[PDB]
């Protein structure tokens, strides 16, 4: 039972992911690395020959990709684009073909956010200003801070567009404190500049 795994299983752009190979049957002939589920020849990658330990590209190579004799597959330079299924096709001695597959995502190196508020002047008795991390990005996780601990679960603290949006129903001046927002992503992830409630 072949079977690949990719080590990390997420990587952020401009690094490199090897692909690791097991059950590597005993008597081999020849790999080849495919990008997509099908094994086709116009999206192969690179190729190996274990009886003249030859080393080719395929067509869909970018020179970014490496194959050890061990059936890895090294790819560096990492991009967005690279997100996606990756096959590996495993020729036996007797030359009847054994296939597996692999995967990985790619994700960006997020910037630190930022805050903006639709009141900046809230009044002190009652308000209900609305808070919301500016700089949208995709499949990004969203996170509030507030006086350096997690926001208190609670109906007044309201949650829109997804929750990038945080609206407070009914400020108080006991509500003053650090406002910040974190956004994560599978490999990384930095907060923002922490942004103050104005009362007097
Ligand atoms: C395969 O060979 C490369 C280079 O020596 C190494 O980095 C990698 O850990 C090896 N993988 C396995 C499963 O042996
Ligand atoms: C990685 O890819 C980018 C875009 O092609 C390129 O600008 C950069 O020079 C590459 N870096 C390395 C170490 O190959
Ligand atoms: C931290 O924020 C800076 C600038 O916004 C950005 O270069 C970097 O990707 C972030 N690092 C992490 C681990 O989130
Ligand atoms: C703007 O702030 C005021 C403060 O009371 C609030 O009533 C209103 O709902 C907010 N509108 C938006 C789009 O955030
Ligand atoms: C409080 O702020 C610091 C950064 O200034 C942060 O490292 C720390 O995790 C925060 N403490 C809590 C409980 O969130
Ligand atoms: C924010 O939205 C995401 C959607 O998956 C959810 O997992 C998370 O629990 C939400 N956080 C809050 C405080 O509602
Ligand atoms: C505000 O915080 C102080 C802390 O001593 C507390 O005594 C007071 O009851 C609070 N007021 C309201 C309206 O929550």
């Amino acid at each position: 039972q072949l079977t690949t795994e990719s080590m990390p299983f997420n990587v952020a752009e401009g690094k490199e992911v090897l692909l690791l190979v097991h059950n590597l049957p005993q008597q081999l002939f020849g790999y080849s690395w495919y990008k997509g589920e099908r094994v086709d020849g116009n999206r192969q990658i690179v190729g190996y020959a274990i009886g003249t330990q030859q080393a080719t590209p395929g067509p869909a190579n970018s020179g970014r990709e490496t194959i050890y004799p061990n059936a890895s597959l090294l790819i560096q330079n990492v991009t967005q684009n690279d997100t996606g299924f990756y096959t590996l096709q495993v020729i036996k001695s007797d030359l009847v073909n054994e296939e597996a597959t692999g995967q990985f995502h790619v994700y960006p190196e997020l910037p630190k956010p930022s805050i903006s508020s639709n009141n900046s002047n809230p009044v002190e008795d009652k308000d209900a200003v609305a808070f919301t991390c500016e700089p949208e990005t995709q499949d990004t996780t969203y996170l509030w801070w507030i006086n350096n601990q997690s926001l208190p679960v609670s109906p007044r603290l309201q949650l829109s567009n997804g929750n990038r949006t945080l609206t407070l129903l009914s400020v108080t001046r006991n509500d003053t404190g650090p406002y910040e927002c974190e956004i994560q992503n599978p490999v990384s992830a930095n907060r923002s500049d922490p942004v103050t409630l104005n009362v007097t």
